[PDB]
């Protein structure tokens, strides 16, 4: 049923359109730490501990 | 019944005939076309839509 056709001289028959889209992406952030003591180390039976 | 028998003095006795047929075919016209502004083509946003 729909298909294209003109004839020799052909003015105003069919017409087509277009369309886009678009996407997104984010970005977070994460830390952690950690605390000790200079007695700790010092004192340590194990060196290298660190 | 139907096989064609000679005789010792025959003539006109089993005469053939032949037949052609014709075919054809034909051709048909397509097209399609779109349409856009000047203002569209200057301030949208991505260059190179076209």
């Amino acid at each position: 049923s729909k298909l294209p056709l003109l004839t020799e001289n052909g003015g105003r028959v069919n017409r087509v359109g277009f369309t886009r889209i678009a996407r997104e992406g984010s970005i977070h952030k994460f830390g952690f730490f950690y605390e000790f003591t200079q007695e700790s180390i010092d004192f340590d039976s194990d060196d290298g501990l660190m």
